[PDB]
């Protein structure tokens, strides 16, 4: 028997306990699993947003019903990120300004799928009408019924819990971590050691053989997962793997965050995350029951901590001297290699970008999924390690480029921060996609439909034509001209008009018949 016998996970939180719970299921109790977690002083729950495959890819794999975990972490529903004031100058404001053409400066990035007509996505029929002066509608409201539902703050399910739209989740990440810790310990025989690490013991090749704890106990293991956060205590410190700083692609490196009590009954509950543009970054709004989490992400080369705190405070009318804040400096980028020898980094110890498209928990599940797939024995086949590393770096760099496009194509030039974004080099992959987009062509057509988007189908097709249209057109970047094939296809244009009319009918119907997000949440948590 040459198998891995013991896996030691360094660090708790969502990364450590997702890893522990997932491997507990994937390895079918043939492996001992140990989590070494230093006890931590609780932080205020500033909220976390996610993407729709979290339930299918992670909680269902574990056999955990959606409503069961939701009720343990104050979770709410998310149908999109709503971007506010990314095109107009001025101070941070929760309220959207008005563009010069009279439109309000908001656009949505929903999870809905785009239909097509004659194998051409609905986005392209919209762009043709918009460029030809035949519609004044925005892309998001023309092409997604979800837009009208979000404008009315209606829920993504009926009260009888029948699904109406696709959606993901807002939640308190420390409560999810605590939920998963309890599951892993009581249902999967994970050993939880509450102690600090003092020594990393290695063999002549630099493979880790054990971790020593502060109490002096030695935790032997065969494979070690670094979930220690930005410090990368195993992968960076002990293993000396270099971290590749990518602040030449993304400027924001800091956040100041809190949780704000919210009057849900007076204001309702928004079924979406808001990304509120600031002078030196952006601020997230993550509604939950009774409160929303909020954090100002900024570059400390363009705002001091006090400047960012005061603008964040003024955003919500908070007393900057009488409110509890969490401050953090980010590490933006990724390790040269995510997995070195018998040390696999997961979460922030592996890589990080700001949560501008809610990908943080996804990077964790994707890594643990790829680890289970590439799971080694004690010979540590270097091809397994290399293919794992290739997957992590391509996943990360692709989302990094997608995020840079949010800043590079914002029309804002009113502060040093917004101008500095346009002095950055655009990655070649986005330059290529923008050139494709501007010729009128689709960008990364999706391959499957609602259901399959099957973890592999989504991992390989992560940002598709719909996503690039949401961000490019939302920011005001248009194709130079319509897709030229449309000029030859009068019947396909007519067929797309009927699709536009179906989107209107469905959104109208659902806006009238759905319960409020507030009412669905009261029932779910009541």
């Amino acid at each position: 028997d040459n198998r891995i016998k013991t896996v030691v996970i360094l660090g708790g939180g969502t990364a450590g306990w997702m890893t522990a719970a997932y491997l507990g299921k994937a390895l079918q109790n043939t492996v001992k699993i140990v989590v070494l977690e230093a006890p931590t002083i609780p932080r205020i729950g500033v909220g976390e947003a996610t993407i729709p495959n979290l339930q299918r890819a992670f909680f269902d794999y574990l056999g955990i019903p959606e409503e069961e975990w939701m009720r343990e972490c104050n979770a709410s529903y998310k149908m999109a990120i709503k971007f506010i004031n990314w095109r107009t100058p001025g101070e941070g404001s929760p309220d959207p300004r008005t563009l010069d053409d009279g439109h309000t400066d908001t656009f949505h990035h929903p999870f809905g799928l785009l239909p097509s007509a004659d194998q051409i996505p609905l986005s392209h029929y919209w762009a043709a009408k918009r460029l030809q002066g035949e519609t004044d509608e925005n892309f998001d409201e023309a092409c997604f019924a979800d837009t009208a539902i979000m404008n009315a703050k209606k829920a993504p399910r009926f009260l009888d819990m029948r699904r109406a739209t696709n959606y993901a989740w807002h939640f308190d990440a420390s409560k999810v971590a605590a939920f998963l810790r309890n599951f892993a310990v009581t249902k999967q025989a994970v050993e939880h050691v509450e102690d600090e690490m003092t020594e990393v013991l290695t063999d002549e090749r630099g493979f880790i053989t054990a971790l020593r704890t502060k109490s002096g106990r030695i935790l032997q293991g065969d494979l070690f997962v670094d979930c220690s956060g930005f410090r990368g205590l195993l992968i960076n410190k002990a293993m000396e793997e270099p971290f590749i700083d990518m602040s030449d692609h993304l400027l924001c490196n800091s956040a100041v965050a809190t949780a704000v009590p919210h009057d849900d009954e007076k204001n309702g509950v928004e079924p979406y995350t808001s990304s509120i543009a600031m002078e030196a970054g952006w601020t997230w709004k993550i509604p939950m029951l009774g409160r929303f989490g909020s954090g100002h992400v900024y570059s400390d080369h363009f705002a001091t901590q006090d400047e960012a705190t005061l603008a964040f405070s003024k955003l919500w009318g908070l007393d900057p001297d009488n409110t509890e804040f969490n401050h953090v400096r980010f590490r933006v980028g990724r390790n040269r290699r995510a997995w070195v020898r018998n040390c696999v980094s997961v979460g922030l110890a592996s890589c990080f970008v700001e949560p501008l498209e809610s990908t943080g928990i996804y990077f964790i599940y994707a890594a643990i999924h790829m680890l289970a797939k590439h799971f080694p024995d004690k010979t540590f086949d270097k091809v397994l390690v290399d293919r794992f590393n290739r997957e992590i770096e391509e996943m990360f760099d692709d989302t990094r480029d997608f995020l840079q496009a949010h800043y590079y194509f914002s029309p804002r030039v009113d502060t040093p921060f917004w101008r500095a974004n346009k002095e950055l080099k655009l990655a070649d992959s986005i330059k290529d996609k923008v050139e494709t987009y501007r010729a009128g062509l689709p960008v990364n057509l999706p391959v499957t439909d609602e259901g399959t988007y099957n973890f592999e189908a989504e991992f390989r097709n992560f940002w598709t034509n719909s996503n690039y249209y949401c961000i490019f057109a939302g920011l005001g970047l248009m194709p130079r001209n319509p897709l030229p094939a449309l000029a030859y296809k009068p019947q396909s244009i007519a067929e797309a008009e009927l699709l536009f009319a179906d989107v209107k009918r469905k959104g109208d119907t659902l806006v009238e018949s759905l319960p409020s997000t507030y009412d669905l949440l009261r029932q779910l948590h009541g």
